[PDB]
């Protein structure tokens, strides 16, 4: 027969993983708890877009048909600005090259992706409650909350930051089963490009900028074809977060209080927002990172494995690499065990998930820490004191090192290492 | 605002190129002169490199290939053997590794490939007669023998060794427009694995070996699940090819060219059906393409660099071309969204220019190298037993040449390809 893979979670990574798997002949089901919803925006590095292409070129097509339509060709730049002093001097700039980042709306991209898939791959209102493992040779059983069941040769948790599949591995009372608070949260909202331009200038208004300063920072970029500018404003919170929901209503005047000393251009951007906005809490896996991404015939991927604070803007890139590593590994399982017994085929699954863990965990968990580390540098208290300016500006070399370690990932090597580890684990 | 490519030729390359373009959102039409399939029951094999190239074009291509053909994982070895002397001693061997090669039935692979494509991509009974190019900003018009026409932003010739798009580029009276004789031809036929063993041993009969000797060489490997072995015997021809490039031949005609060769090999020939086939071997060596593309017209596969088959990898070189041309046209598609008609058509030609720069050297090296290694398989020196020392150093050259085919850095080809396209654009 073929090999069946139950993917729990119909987010970006689950659906991309699925698309890569069916394009290779693997039987896939995606179980998503929500009711065909996408209830925001995200960005991919050029490296991740090449990973997408290797999964299935239609994915990249979906990405670019969802987004927008932009004489020479523009290079993509991360830029940092002093947010605290009126100097508002441009501190640093990182060149990511042509189409170094490519952008979509999360909900439009997912919709396009599912159109690309065969029919009846995605099952909605399928909330996983329990996993029943048995022998390596038996199918794994998924139990859902509406009383239904599925049977699959192996299981992938693409079920996000609050992964149920993760709870199964470490235990519901283990801190390793849950995310925890980064003691930061963000205000988000939009403003008119005209308003934006009014406060920052046409040049700042039309590019992405991080404004640094003490214990907080703010980022903004143009959206909806340079008519609107999106604002995300991040602040510190010495208090624990109450089951209070991670997202919640807030007001512009609350956000303005945190930036009261900051420079006037920046305080304006804030004042031009709707009176009512969101407050998103930033949880992640930093405090209690997974001891393993895989056990037996169960593998975590994306935010289920390594959910990160969003301050490299690449968290979903790490998950796309995961998807590619898991797709290529399971393809090698399919082809190398094709004529063999049920025992070899199930051993090979476990051997592949063992290779996955071996090759992906260090980089994924490095990235989770890195995402906190760079937030710290964007929020150094010494951005306040102009006599500590050399110290504070010295951070950018490390930011650059970390950025390039993300963007320049050698995924061909990862795949090679993974195939080699798979074959080793099989006794070969 | 979509980009239409007319592929002339529904062969393996034209169809794989199509599969790559459509998966990336490009409007493709494939124009095939034949009514259905040909090359029934033939096999072919692809290097692992070429299979990774296919996966990059569309992973579904690789699925197709694999549905068209305990203990450990097997390794793939090329083997040479002395075919002249009584000793028939193993001469050299080369490790290609796990899945170093993957094989299939051509017609079943092509047919599986067509199921992967959407409907209506391929139009049969469409034999390109003439190409009409107006201005770079206007569409290229294709005229077919049935009197219908077709209009496309650009044209890819994937129409094979006798490419009609090639004749258009260089002139139907140029010799550069036609392949020519390599002064070798081939006898093909099957025998039963039963008989194959009795003449060679179980060892030789159940794998691929090339038997070398003076002015001729033989290769055999198994088929129909190791129930039959397939023979190809290549011999030298001083004369010109008059006449039709395929023809019937007799077992005895082939045995004549292998009179002095050792008895195991002679026996193999002996065991063929009375009637078999003779195939002339043409290629683009004598008059190689001055360029693979001009304006909005580009050649790929055999249309551009048809080679004699003694490296066994000519489709692989072609799949490389399809990968480069797919990645290039996709870069045109995205780099030019919202630009004008003018710019988009300069983008196409700029991309075809980069195709030419990046591929033409490797591809024409491969044509040469194919004749070259054939010459090493057929050194007159194999018979002379005082030159069996110089003769046998050929194999360091076979190895380097094989590795240059097998370890192609195709990611660097794509990189160089994009950078040369940007350069051509003014970027
Ligand atoms: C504000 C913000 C901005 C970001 N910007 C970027 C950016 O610019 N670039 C970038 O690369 N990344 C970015 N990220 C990261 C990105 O959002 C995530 O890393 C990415 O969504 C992770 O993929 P996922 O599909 O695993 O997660 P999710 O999208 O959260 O997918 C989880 C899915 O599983 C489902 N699910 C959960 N529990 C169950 C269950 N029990 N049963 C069934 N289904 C279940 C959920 O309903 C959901 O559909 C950003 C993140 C945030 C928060
Ligand atoms: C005996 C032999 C064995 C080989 N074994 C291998 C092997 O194991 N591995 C490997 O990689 N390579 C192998 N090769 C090389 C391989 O067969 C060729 O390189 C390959 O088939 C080229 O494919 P193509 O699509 O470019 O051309 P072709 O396969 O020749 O197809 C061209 C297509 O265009 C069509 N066409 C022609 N003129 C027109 C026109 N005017 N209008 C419309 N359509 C037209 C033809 O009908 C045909 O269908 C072998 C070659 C030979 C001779
Ligand atoms: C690319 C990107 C997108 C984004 O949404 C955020 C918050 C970022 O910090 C970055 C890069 O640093
Ligand atoms: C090992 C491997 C397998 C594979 O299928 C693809 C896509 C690769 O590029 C690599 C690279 O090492
Ligand atoms: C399938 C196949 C094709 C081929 O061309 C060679 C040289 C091989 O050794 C194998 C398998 O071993
Ligand atoms: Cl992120
Ligand atoms: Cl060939």
């Amino acid at each position: 027969q073929p090999l069946s893979v139950g993917i729990v979670g119909g987010g970006i990574i689950g659906v991309i993983l699925a698309a890569g798997l069916v394009r290779r002949g693997i039987d896939v089901k995606v179980f998503e708890q929500a009711r065909g919803f996408r209830e925001a925006g995200m960005a991919f590095t050029a490296n991740a877009v090449r990973c997408m292409e290797m999964l299935d070129p239609a994915i990249v097509w979906a990405l670019r048909s969802s987004g927008a339509v932009p004489q020479a060709e523009a290079r993509d730049y991360l830029r940092w600005v002093d947010g605290y002093h009126e100097s508002s001097k441009r501190l640093y700039q990182l060149d990511a090259g042509i189409r170094g980042f490519e952008a979509c709306r999360r909900d439009q991209f997912l919709e396009a992706l599912v159109k690309v898939l065969p029919e009846g791959i995605v099952e909605c209102q399928k909330r996983l409650q329990k996993i029943h493992e048995k022998n390596e040779t038996e199918k794994v059983t998924l139990e859902f909350a509406d009383g239904t069941f599925a049977h699959v040769d192996c299981v992938i948790g693409a079920d996000g930051i609050r992964s149920r599949v993760r709870q199964h591995l470490f235990g519901e009372d283990s801190p390793y089963s849950h995310p925890h608070y980064s003691h930061k949260f963000a205000f988000r909202g939009l403003i008119t490009m005209e308003n934006a331009i009014s406060a920052l200038g046409e040049d700042k208004a039309r590019t992405l900028n991080m404004h640094v300063g003490p214990n907080a920072h703010l980022i903004h970029y143009p959206v909806a074809n340079e008519t609107m500018v999106n604002i995300a404003a991040f602040v510190s919170d010495p208090e624990e977060w109450p089951k209070l929901s991670l997202v919640g209503p807030a007001t512009r005047e609350e956000a303005m209080g945190y930036f009261a000393n900051w420079n006037p251009g920046l305080r304006a951007v804030l004042g031009f927002m709707p009176e009512n906005i969101d407050r998103w809490a930033m949880f992640d896996t930093y405090d209690y990172p997974a001891p393993f991404f895989s056990r037996g015939k169960i593998c975590l991927v994306g935010d289920a494995a390594h959910a990160a604070v969003p301050h490299h803007g690449a968290g979903a890139c790490i998950g796309i690499e995961d998807a590619l590593c898991a797709t290529v590994l399971l393809a090698e399982v399919f082809v190398s065990t094709r004529g063999k017994s049920s025992i070899v085929r199930n051993r090979a699954i476990a051997a592949a998930f063992g290779s996955f863990n071996a090759v992906r965990r260090v980089r994924a968990q490095w990235f989770v820490d890195s995402s906190r580390r760079v937030c710290d540098l964007y929020q150094q208290p010494e951005w306040a004191d102009p006599q500590k300016r050399i110290k504070a500006e010295n951070c950018f070399e490390e930011i650059k090192d970390r950025s390039h370690k993300i963007w320049h990932f050698d995924y061909n090597s990862m795949l090679q290492e993974a195939i080699e580890k798979y074959r080793h684990n099989m006794g070969s």
